[PDB]
């Protein structure tokens, strides 16, 4: 009778083809869109099918995402909410270099803002003992409303038990997962069909976004990396561009 309101789009760069509103059924639980960059999502439409557009800064400066031009992409487009570094925990980027970096050039969107996707890794100085450090590193200098996850593993008790200690190890941040989905050879339908319901419960997570809303065909001529990793089971468009057996649980 009333929405959760948590699930998004991730986006690609590559989706011109496709229409966001296809998996916006008015309903309210697919309210948020981002494209991993500060430019709108490129859709068949030219618009976000009623979606939210959060900005974001994924690499310290890029051809696609200028770094000089993210508080003029704001204000041109008017976002809420605003995602920061990609994985910054895998990508020799320290917890000091990307305190520097967000204090110049995210702290000073007045908007709600996200500290760095991390990965789920526990190998030494990654994943959340990495924000930790970044956050140490911040000196309390950070602005930063939510704290930002990503998830790949191989089952849904794995998922949750992730989820959980994230919970326990920062209890007082709200939790945005920006990209989760199995690794490649499990049933994809069946984990979305257990997270969105376990998710969807949770005060503490704001947003979360499957990996990925586009088609296997775009996955595979656009990210073969994704596709080794991932595979092709958790797209939520059909190759035409309608709702897969994942899309179909974003209603
Ligand atoms: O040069 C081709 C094209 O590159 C685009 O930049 C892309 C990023 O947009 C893309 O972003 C996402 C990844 O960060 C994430 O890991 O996977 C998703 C789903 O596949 C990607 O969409 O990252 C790649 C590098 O991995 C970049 O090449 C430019 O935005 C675009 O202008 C340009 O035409
Ligand atoms: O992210 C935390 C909050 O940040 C706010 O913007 C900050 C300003 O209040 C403050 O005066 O300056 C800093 C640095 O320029 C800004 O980041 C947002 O307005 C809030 O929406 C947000 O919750
Ligand atoms: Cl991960």
């Amino acid at each position: 009778h009333m929405a959760s309101g948590k699930r998004g789009l991730a986006w690609p760069w590559y989706n011109s083809p496709l229409d966001p509103g296809v998996l916006n059924n008015g309903d309210g639980e697919v309210v948020a869109i981002y494209d991993w960059e500060t430019y709108a999502p490129p859709t068949s439409t030219g618009g976000t099918g009623g979606l939210g557009f959060i900005g974001m800064q994924g690499t310290m400066d890029s051809d696609s995402s200028p770094v000089a031009q993210l508080a003029t992409r704001q204000a041109q487009q008017g976002w809420a909410t605003v995602f920061s570094l990609n994985e910054p925990d895998i990508n020799g980027i320290t917890p000091a270099e990307a305190a520097s970096w967000y204090i110049e050039w995210v702290n000073p969107l007045a908007i709600k803002k996200a500290l760095p996707a991390v990965t789920s890794s526990t190998t030494s100085g990654q994943g959340l003992s990495w924000l930790s450090e970044m956050i140490s590193a911040c000196a309390g200098a950070c602005y930063f409303d939510y704290i930002n996850l990503h998830w790949y593993g191989t089952s849904f008790a794995e998922f949750q038990a992730y989820i959980e200690q994230a919970h326990n190890q920062f209890p007082s941040y709200t939790i945005v997962i920006s990209e989760f989905a199995l690794t490649n050879g499990g049933n994809q339908v069946a984990f979305f069909e257990s997270a969105f319901p376990f998710l969807d419960g949770l005060s503490y997570v704001l947003l979360y976004f499957p990996f990925v809303a586009t088609s296997p065909a775009l996955l595979q001529a656009n990210d073969p990396g994704a596709v080794t990793t991932v595979g092709t089971g958790s797209c939520l468009y059909t190759n035409a561009g309608g709702p897969s057996s994942v899309g179909n649980l974003m209603y």
